[PDB]
């Protein structure tokens, strides 16, 4: 038993994580194959995060700009492409360590792992979520950008994130395709992440996983309706309640007998109540960034090969 | 910047772990160069757990007795020998992916990473620290046994724990050289953890970090001395606060430019007045398991080779 904030296990990734320099700009890249994936602002100069034109600052670039580090040894780039925000770079030789992958685009409220990064070399590994306003609440300093976010699926690696910014104090990127989260450009103007909302299905996931380690205090035997629910969630700025939710959580009611109508009520009645100085699962506040998934597969055990 | 509960990168570790069957019994095990480390109580059937005789188990067994599995590969164990509550079994090949390693005991207060294993496969990683009641508080299912923790020291692994049992919602362990952390044994009785204080200078290094983070609301102008600190400590089950903390936390307030004594009039008032309903850093109460040492990691952001 226990319950922690836990993240996969990062070695088939740290493996892919490469150095890559032009100028006086370092940042991390991943290297699949014989392609290398980075942010594109690695061939912005300091006198052009203002406002680049990424396709002329390319264009003026040739192949030997680029310095592409493996460890201590040296990738020879062979040709470049821009695929929107990311840069690929053809080197010539396939890193051997490739695990099986897809490029994946995850929606809010679902988690991954990220494994924060600084000139290639792999610093730490944490979990979060990606929030409803399409930023993430990570942990980043400078030279980190090119650092990825990813999921392990039985076998294969799904990459869902790279880093490119910082806005103020949460953090912003894209898929590996290039496509930001959220209506993010990759230049140093004033621009802001939305109104962020909590995160109502993984709230109640969260409280499963708090019956199932023996925390019951704040159950009750009332019962609600989705509609006089998602009444009190909009009061609070609580994600909205759908049917598919509720199915989504049916293992979990199912394991602890809890119906998930049962559940609603007792969150409906910590948000009007609020916890009274009591915890859950060693937090005095509502957590929000276990989804269904995460807790049947910690309170479970769900490997990986 | 941001601030995360962040693990190790794993991927060194990955390497080492192994699948130790005897009998009905499967758990994991640690293969570093041609010996396996694993608990003792493999040796155990669901028969002996109230009161083994390890030495009598252990004597009625042969090598052929002992499946060690690394992947789809077998491994002959060609000699065993039990060192404390460890078992060392010898095999034929040395494992190729051996880092370089330390086995050292850690102190309470001191943080690590956990690889949690099942069926020598590794399923999650997770940072947390050896509490004062020399306990930790993991997330382990049945079948983790055998499961390590570790840090990871530029280039270094150290390999600081092994994982034996759940008591009552926590856990508890060995050093690598078979010891336990704490006066429990490895047998089915009723032993419980002693009375759990919290880790005041960990409480402290993380309210730099938050002052690093923009999180200044329970600062104020005061100071305390050590000894009218102490007062109030001990009255709310705080570690009591020695002149080698206040010089382990003397990096932060360099960087912060607030002395260790007014930042322990700050934590005074915490203790004294409370939360009010504000957070710190995310979270509503005050968290002791990141070390000095991990927020400057964190918030100045070294990596490993
Ligand atoms: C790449 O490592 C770096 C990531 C930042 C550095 C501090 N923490 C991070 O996550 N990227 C940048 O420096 C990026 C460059 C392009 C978008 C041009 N810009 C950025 O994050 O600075 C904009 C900013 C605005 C307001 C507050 C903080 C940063
Ligand atoms: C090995 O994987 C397993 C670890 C436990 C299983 C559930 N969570 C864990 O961390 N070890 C054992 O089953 C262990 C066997 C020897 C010490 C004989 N015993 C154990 O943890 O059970 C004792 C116990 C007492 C009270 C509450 C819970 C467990």
């Amino acid at each position: 038993s226990g319950f922690r904030k836990m993240a996969f296990p990062s070695g088939k990734v740290e493996g892919c994580m490469v150095q890559v320099t032009c100028g006086t700009t370092t940042l991390n890249g991943l290297w699949l194959d014989d392609v290398v994936y980075c942010p594109r602002h690695v061939i912005c100069t300091s006198e052009y995060m203002l406002n680049p034109n990424y396709e002329d600052l390319l264009i003026r670039k040739s192949n030997h700009n680029f310095l592409v580090q493996a460890g201590n040894v040296q990738l020879r780039v062979i040709g470049h492409s821009m695929q929107n925000c990311v840069l690929k770079l053809k080197v010539d030789t396939a890193n051997p360590k490739t695990p099986k992958y897809k490029f994946v685009r995850i929606q809010p409220g679902q988690t991954f792992s990220v494994l924060a990064c600084y000139n290639g070399s792999p610093s730490g590994v944490y979990q979060c979520a990606m929030r409803p306003n399409f930023t993430i609440k990570g942990s980043f300093l400078n030279g980190s950008c090119g650092s990825v976010g990813f999921n392990i699926d039985y076998d294969c690696v799904s990459f869902c994130y790279m880093h490119h910014m910082e806005l103020t104090g949460v953090h912003a990127g894209t898929d590996l395709e290039g496509n930001f989260y959220g209506p993010f450009v990759d230049r140093q103007t004033a621009q802001a992440a939305g109104t962020d909302t909590t995160i109502t299905v993984n709230v109640l996931a969260w409280l499963y996983a708090a019956v199932i380690n023996g925390d019951r205090w704040f159950l009750n035997r009332f019962t609600t309706t989705l509609n006089d629910f998602n009444l009190v969630a909009m009061k609070y700025n609580y994600e909205p309640l759908t049917q598919d939710h509720v199915d989504i959580l049916g293992p979990l009611s199912a394991q602890t007998g809890i119906a998930v109508l049962d559940m609603c009520a007792s969150l409906k009645e910590l948000l009007q109540n609020g916890m009274n100085g009591r915890t859950i699962l060693g937090s005095a506040l509502l957590e929000d960034e276990f989804t269904p998934f995460d807790v049947v597969r910690q309170c479970s055990g769900v490997t990986f090969q």
